[PDB]
């Protein structure tokens, strides 16, 4: 009888030693799950899932078949104690047989979404770890590109530059603008990566947001810093372009004008030699016409001096480099004036010179005329007396005494006419001393008169003589 | 009787003392005229004419009246000795009375064109003295202008010049040409004055002809010397203009091309992350298309390297200054190549990178498929057995023993199917270790199978148990 009671004890003691053995597991296990305390890296957060596998795979199943094994024992030892009759057993209250239904429903609870969690974290640390590294890299290459760019952008090289040098920098600046717009994208990306990096509560979101902020701030500063340059370069080009135009204009006009002044200075000093009033007057008509051009000449002079003034003005009103000196022209504005002064100074000297010759020529004509007037009278007078002597033979009375009487009267006329020949002779001397050897106002010439007068004096002498013989070789 | 003979002696002695007194004058005078020995200056040559005046005016006339006075005496003492009868006198044979007609015709000869001469000389020394002074002056101002002109014309300043500097000198050279043509006339005049100066036997014709010759020789040398310059300057401008064009072209093309290389280097290194074969293939299609552009990329590369070569060539084939360096561009041809090499070096690294991910994704799909295949079989298998157990009550014979017989057979099937669940579990672990958490090839998931299989094991255990009670609370 107690032989059956011996195993009906082990078959009810079996329950205890096991039903408990389980209960303490759902005890030690419900805390392990339920945890959900995130991890640092991903590589460590997945080792946490490898633990869950080992659990749900090799540790939890055997328990499920033990939760079932029990209650099966709570029957093979229940319905069995009915077929032997002697009230069964509902052991340890601290090991209920209808409550392990809760102790497991407990574990099942704490396990709820644990793997769902584990995964999502593996996946966040997935993207995260990637973006972090991408950010670190995409930023580093940008920061490296940026180094010094702002500084060189502030350099002012272009102040002492030439129209072409500036024009060149302007073109290299185009390159810079080009390259600048290139990276526009990289900046937007660097922002975006830092952005998402936040959304995923990246542990270092703080520092990436800062590093990114600097980059975006710089980018903006860089943008306008780049625009200042274009403006300055574009402005500098404008000025130099203007100053160049002026210089050019000045050169194109000072040249010809310098030739004119040089030409004039020569003309106003050209040596001349004349011998007639008409000649010296052509020289006067000429000089007169020249002086007539002096007005507009001064026009051009001032006009040119204007061009120079603007140049020197725009330069001065921009404290800009580039020696006012004109690359396209040799002659200065200051030496341009000295020349003009000379022209001027030479004019009064020229006409004063022209004036004296005019007087000279006129003085010469006077001598010419005065000589002509007298010779034109003396000439015929001498001719007339020759004729009077050539006659004298006639006489109504019968020659000799009456012819003599007449000859002596002519001699008296002759004698009394001498002073006229003298005068002539004297004005002749003046004509020659004046280097005048042409006289269109008479066909005479001191010589003709001399011979004529000398012939006259000889003819009377001869004739009076012949008549003296007559009144002798007869009387 | 001898009272009349006393004055008829003085009136015949009068003849002698005078007729002689004259004869010696035409003697001393014929040599004075006849002279015609030119003089130095004009001022002295006219003092020679002032002598002639004094002669022909106050010295010669009185003699003419003395030549006449005689012969008149040769009659008042001839016809007179007839009216007293006693043969007259024809005195001194060395004092003829019919020959003073020749002694005077002699003087008249020697006087011939003496004044005509004197004048013409006054007139030659007139023009002469003027031209000489004009020459001396017009030459001096030219020689002064010329000093140094030839030297500065030979200066080569323009070698190390810039396109603009040369372009400037070229324009200042225009001025020089202008001013040069200006004096063309002055030279022609200087020649002419020396010319005439000869025609008038200028005493210094020798030296003026030399001084003039130099001037004309210089003028010619000056002319061509001036033309060399224009050519050199025009030539230099040509070169610099060409070299500039090239530099410019190079700059306009190296810029964009430099942006491309920089852009590529980035793309070929851009970090990426994928989770599907489709994703990694888009990355491959892209990279493939990029590489497709590499050919023409090299085209442009070489083309640009060409431009540089010509530049460096024309320079080198004219031993011309101007550092080959490109004013319009920063990036060098040598650093341009280093970049290109980098692009190249990065390609094989990129596809090698792209290659590994493709393998990874494929490896992943394999695990995905292998898992699906098994789960899609195990799933229904577990479902089917639940149904077989769910029945088993039937039996044509009348439950229990025959139902049990069947339950035990199912248990045996279950047991023998376990290895399948194991495998699954193991490929599950691979899928997770590969960071693959998506599987479109099955609607199962390791979990579903676990629960299912665990439910199965519990259902048979339970059922076989319940049937054990049956065959007890009946048997």
């Amino acid at each position: 009888s107690s032989a059956v009671n011996q195993e009906n004890e082990r078959l009810m003691e079996e329950y205890e030693r096991l039903a408990s053995e389980l209960l303490e597991w759902i005890r030690r296990t419900i805390p392990w799950l339920e945890n959900r305390t995130p991890e640092k890296t991903m590589q460590a957060m997945q080792k946490k899932l490898e633990d869950f596998r080992d659990y749900r795979r090799k540790h939890k199943p055997p328990k499920v078949q033990e939760k079932c094994q029990l209650e099966i024992n709570f029957n093979t030892l229940q319905t069995k104690l009915r077929i032997s009759n002697r009230p069964a057993f509902m052991p340890s209250e601290g090991k209920m047989v209808s409550d392990i239904a809760g102790a497991w429903q407990r574990l099942e609870q704490a396990e709820k979404g644990y793997e769902e969690w584990l995964l999502n974290e593996i996946r966040r640390l997935e993207r995260l770890e990637h973006l972090a590294e991408k950010f670190r890299q995409k930023a580093s290459t940008h920061e490296t590109w940026a180094y010094g760019k702002e500084q060189i952008l502030l350099q002012k090289d272009y102040e002492s530059a030439s129209l072409t040098e500036v024009r060149a920098l302007l073109r290299k600046h185009e390159a810079f603008e080009s390259d600048l717009a290139a990276h526009q994208d990289r900046v937007e990306q660097i922002a975006a990566i830092a952005q998402e990096l936040n959304e995923l509560d990246y542990h270092d979101a703080v520092n990436v947001n800062d590093r990114c902020q600097k980059i975006c701030d710089q980018w903006d500063r860089l943008g306008t810093l780049t625009q200042k340059r274009r403006e300055a370069l574009e402005r500098m080009e404008k000025l130099l372009e203007t100053i160049d135009q002026l210089h050019l204009e000045f050169a194109k006009r000072a040249a010809p004008f310098n030739n004119w002044m040089e030409g004039a200075m020569e003309d106003l000093q050209d040596m001349f030699i004349v011998h007639s009033i008409e000649e010296i007057q052509s020289l006067i008509t000429a000089h007169e016409q020249f002086k007539a051009t002096l007005p507009e000449a001064d026009g051009e002079r001032q006009s040119i001096m204007a061009i120079q003034n603007e140049v020197e003005k725009v330069i001065q009103s921009y404290n800009i480099r580039i020696s006012s000196s004109n690359p396209y022209s040799t002659v200065t504005m200051d030496e341009l004036r000295t020349k003009w002064d000379k022209v001027k100074q030479l004019v009064p000297i020229r006409d004063q010179s022209l004036q004296e010759e005019l007087a000279r020529q006129h003085a010469n004509e006077r001598l010419r005329r005065q000589f002509a007037a007298q010779a034109n009278a003396i000439g015929p007078w001498i001719q007339n007396k020759m004729e009077e002597i050539a006659r004298s033979s006639i006489q109504i009375t019968g020659a000799l005494e009456d012819q003599m009487n007449q000859l002596k009267q002519y001699e008296h006329n002759i004698i009394n006419y001498k002073n006229n020949i003298d005068k002539l002779e004297g004005d002749h001397q003046l004509i020659q001393e004046a280097l005048v050897f042409d006289n269109k106002h008479t066909n005479y010439t001191m010589e003709h008169i001399r011979v004529g007068w000398e012939l006259l004096l000889t003819t009377i002498a001869r004739t009076i003589n012949e008549v003296e013989t007559q009144i002798l070789t007869r009387d």
